[PDB]
């Protein structure tokens, strides 16, 4: 597993600039503030408890923290639902903003970047239309 601290900071080196950035988050999943300090990030969370409120909080992150990106830290439960995986991606896309997505079957549906114990994957087409540039290093 890639720690948290480990995820924002690569996504710190994707984005250079990103200050916002906005996660949805399952309340009733197993188990941020060093990940968000350490790199700079304002890290906004919305949490979730069933499907029906994963629109209403998903346009909160938007409508009141103007956030840049999604970050989706794990799949349990309730993110692991096609519908609710099917809306994020979606919508974050119609409103510009990139997909951070704990495996690669978001990728396939959209996503833009995951990773793996680190190595990065990448969802090219995504990644090139959000305007986002793999560093040479990585």
């Amino acid at each position: 597993e890639v720690t948290p601290i480990q995820q924002l900071f690569l996504i710190k080196e994707l984005k250079p600039g990103i200050a916002r950035i906005g996660v949805i988050w399952d309340k009733n999943a197993a188990n941020l503030q060093r990940a968000s300090a350490a790199t700079g990030i304002k890290v906004v969370v919305a949490e979730v408890a069933s499907l029906q409120e994963v629109a209403p909080q998903f346009r909160t992150l938007l409508r009141d923290h103007q956030v840049e990106a999604l970050w989706v830290l794990e799949e349990s439960g309730l993110l692991g639902q096609a519908a609710a995986r099917s809306f994020l991606i979606k919508n974050a896309t119609q409103a510009g903003m990139p997909v951070f997505a704990p495996s690669e079957t978001w990728l396939k549906e959209g996503a833009c970047v995951t990773w793996r114990k680190i190595r990065l994957v990448v969802n090219k087409a995504v990644a090139e239309a959000m305007g986002i540039t793999i560093p040479a290093k990585y």
